[PDB]
């Protein structure tokens, strides 16, 4: 897989995942 | 599944299953 750590939400084709911590901030983990 | 984006490697528990990518950054992607 190759997910995208997103604010918004997940692209039309992926699904969330999970979250991702980026410099202490949590992100959407969208995954296709 | 549960999935985690890291910067090292993946939990022995974990399997590397992909990455996770935002502007500027890439990280394992790693799932149980």
């Amino acid at each position: 897989a190759t997910c995208y750590c997103r604010r918004g939400r997940c692209a039309t084709r992926e699904s969330l995942s999970g979250v991702c911590r980026i410099s202490g901030r949590l992100y959407r983990l969208c995954c296709r």
